[PDB]
């Protein structure tokens, strides 16, 4: 394996191309708009973002124009995954499509250039002085159920949820798991998580558009995750004392 | 493995390409110019056929324009070897290179319209008729190894010889081996034997240019080795009436 959710290099004549699995991954996510279930969304950036580095031989910081325009069902059919790099002159774009008919699960493009981006930082203290506020972790996921959204207990990354104003601070524990994922599963889906707190039932339970993701630190370990804002929202994970390791702007369903 | 001589595609945006492995393999050939054992030269023909088909989509029939450079040395340094093929409008290109440094092995071009081609045939019977000319297996080698020319027994494939005019027929027994090579080992080695037989000290022991490799059929057994020839040289593998099944022309040392 080349990655956790990438087998092997299927790139040819006719295009740069990596074989997609998550098969043997304990990963799924269960939404009101579906029987079945599916690999959680947002995971999808991680397969670009290794394969768009081993594609250009280094590391990918920054991730724009993320499409996403189907659901990955898991059923017993399997639809082999594979994905898609472009290059072109402003960067490379990507496509993650069934293998069998190139239709996309989600699409978007990739940094090639890379430049050292300084990360900002979120102010926690406000929403460290409401302990009280604080939701239980048993709780939070009971909410997210009652808007339609579940998942498995290996993507249950969040201990405890303080919402104000329509800001959201989540404690989340990561899990250690293999060596290869940059963007762990639980920590990415903790992300997805807060933004469906806020949406609420203005979620759409499928992120259609997210303008920028940006990853200034994948050694830190992630600690928080805040999320704002027009149904358009901002999130970011911070580090112990708010340090920001990972942005992703302009999520719109 | 992709292929018992590739175990892997390692294709990037730059280029497309596959590493080759040949560790394992027992196939070793020792000439007077080398203190070093070597991978034989033209198994390398294989490894091009082989990646050019994962590249394509498509078999490959026809090699032109082959271009041998330096010996495979195998050591303890264990340089890693690796296939660049470049497409373009004529058809493809490929390079066998050293990892390290692109130092290139051998060269070549690939035939990418696949058409039909119809196969000759060599009308045995007059080789046939000298049985006492026949030169058994064992003096056929011994004066190889006069020439300069030893082998593996893995690539022994000879069972008998017979040489007239500057023509020979070599009578071979192929080895049943890895489902993956089209062309084994050693029957594309008893082609370079065939020429050596004739070259004699006219051999350099090195084909530093090969014009045409049409490969006819590689699911009928093969038999014999025809070869003849200016120290340029054609040679044919046959099945068990003379039926050619691959076509080595203009070989040139």
């Amino acid at each position: 394996d080349l990655h956790p959710y990438i087998s092997c290099n299927i790139s040819d004549f006719k295009a740069q191309k990596f074989l997609i699995n998550v098969s043997d991954t304990g990963l799924y996510i269960k939404t009101k708009y579906q029987d079945r279930e599916m690999f959680p969304f947002l995971s999808q950036i991680e397969m670009a973002r290794a394969a768009g580095a081993m594609a250009s031989g280094n590391p990918i910081i920054k991730l724009t124009e993320l499409s996403f325009r189907e659901p990955m069902l898991q059923s017993g059919s399997n639809e082999q995954i594979r994905i898609v790099l472009t290059p072109d002159n402003q960067g490379a774009s990507y496509s993650i499509e069934k293998q069998s008919d190139s239709s996309i699960y989600s699409s978007g493009r990739l940094e090639l250039e890379g430049g050292a981006y300084e990360n900002g930082n979120i102010h926690l203290e406000p929403f460290l002085s409401q302990r009280a506020d604080r939701i239980p972790h048993e709780a939070f996921y009971q909410r997210l159920a009652e808007f339609g959204y579940s998942c498995s207990d290996s993507l249950k990354a969040a201990e405890h949820c303080v919402s104000r104003n329509g800001q959201v601070l989540l404690k989340i524990k990561a899990k250690a798991g293999p060596k290869g994922c940059i963007i762990k599963p639980e920590v990415i889906e903790s992300v997805y998580q807060a933004v469906i707190y806020l949406a609420g039932e203005n979620a759409g339970e499928l992120p259609e558009n997210i303008k920028e993701c940006t990853i200034f630190d994948h050694e830190t370990e992630p600690v928080y995750v805040y999320a704002e804002q027009d149904s358009a929202y901002d999130v970011y994970v911070l580090d112990n004392a708010g340090g920001i390791l990972m942005e992703l702007s302009g999520l719109v369903f």
